[PDB]
């Protein structure tokens, strides 16, 4: 009846030295550290240590080469690494990029290796760079190595090949990279709610629509939640939990359930332009821990109001503790819309929405 937590300062050494404001900031992570000394939660957690993950590992979801070109760049000058950053779309490099990435996947290694051996019930791992974009072959959007799909492999080669996992992605982005990997396997259920704008907020591919819902044995296990028409918050997010994310993942029967927990829909995120609240973030936590016997991990994605996701992550840590969720309107005519739109793209696998 324990609740992990890992994080490690050194994971503040990627950085952009073109630009020190990039909204993706080393103090992402010890701002979010410090808010949890602050509310006194660190002290009650487990301390789980960071490890690099090693490279046979990142090969579970990633190419050779792919693995091969982000080393590469830990030994290269300035020029060298804007150039390799350049060939992706929305990245930054530093000679630390690649030991943070490593470190950022083998703390959540180490995590779910901690739940599934019994250590801990539940974890939170603050950590970046994120990963949610990473897709087997290349880095996107801030993202070097895909940290959530990586963990759900390391937790099938730790149990078996058929393991159960569930992976919620709450980031306010869709996790291109997750639903890639996974989008032939029914092993691992991807269920993603993300603002869309019919493809006009990033990373800007219809691969995020709704009718996306699985390939071949995956058919029913892509579960895509895209928002339209501007603004979501509280209400939007519970509805979706409710009529949606709860019903299908009780019927999937997950076995370890991953949060790729960006905490950029939240209220005062600049690029988000969400209006999700701390409470909000803790009453989804809550939700998902009802599943798996308890077996959650959340894992640090994006989010960029630093006070924001420092509220917002250390709520939902308070609810991985088992402290009572706090206190809490109509949907937006285009929540509802996008809500049943995904009802009838997953009523014919989900008997739980008919
Ligand atoms: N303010 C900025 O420097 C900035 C950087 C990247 C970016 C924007 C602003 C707004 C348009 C889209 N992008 C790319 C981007 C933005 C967010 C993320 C992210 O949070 N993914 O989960 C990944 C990539
Ligand atoms: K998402
Ligand atoms: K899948
Ligand atoms: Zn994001």
């Amino acid at each position: 009846p324990i609740t992990g937590l890992v994080y490690d300062q050194r994971m503040m050494l990627h950085h952009n030295m073109w630009d020190s404001h990039h909204p993706e900031l080393p103090q992402r992570i010890s701002r979010i550290f410090s808010r949890h000394e602050e509310l006194r939660l660190l002290s009650r957690c487990h301390r789980i240590p960071a490890r690099l993950a090693t490279e046979e590992e990142l090969a579970l979801c990633h190419s050779s080469k792919h693995i091969s070109i982000i080393k590469s760049s830990e030994h290269m000058k300035p020029r060298d690494l804007n150039r390799l950053g350049d060939e992706y779309n929305s990245i930054f490099i530093s000679n630390e990029s690649y030991t943070c990435a490593l470190l950022a996947a083998g703390s959540c290694f180490n995590s779910a290796q901690a739940i599934l051996t019994g250590q801990v019930r539940n974890a939170v791992a603050i950590v970046r760079p994120p990963g949610h974009h990473a897709e087997k072959d290349t880095a996107c959007g801030f993202c070097f190595f895909n940290t959530a799909a990586l963990t759900a492999r390391y937790a099938q080669s730790i149990t078996r090949e058929s393991l159960r996992v569930l992976i919620v992605d709450w980031d306010v982005h869709h996790g291109n990279g997750t639903q890639h990997i996974f989008e032939e396997d029914d092993s691992v259920l991807y269920i993603s709610l993300h603002r869309y704008e019919d493809g006009a907020f990033f990373p800007n591919s219809e691969d995020a629509n709704y009718d996306k819902v699985g390939l071949g044995k995956g058919r029913g296990y892509n579960v895509n939640i895209p928002w339209n028409g501007g603004k979501m918050g509280d209400p939007e997010y519970m509805a979706a939990f409710h009529h949606l994310v709860m019903p299908i993942a009780r019927e999937f029967a997950p076995e370890l359930v991953l949060v790729s927990a960006g905490f950029d829909a939240a209220r005062g995120d600049p690029l988000g332009g969400f209006q999700v609240t701390p409470e909000g973030y803790a009453h989804l936590t809550h939700q998902l821990m009802s599943l798996a016997a308890g077996r959650v991990l959340i894992i640090l994605e994006g989010g960029y109001n630093l006070t924001s996701i420092s509220e917002s992550m250390s709520m939902c840590t308070s609810m991985l503790l088992g402290d009572s969720p706090p206190s809490l309107t109509p949907l937006k005519t285009s929540a509802t819309v996008s809500i049943n739109n995904v009802l009838r793209a997953h009523a014919p696998f989900w008997s739980s929405l008919r």
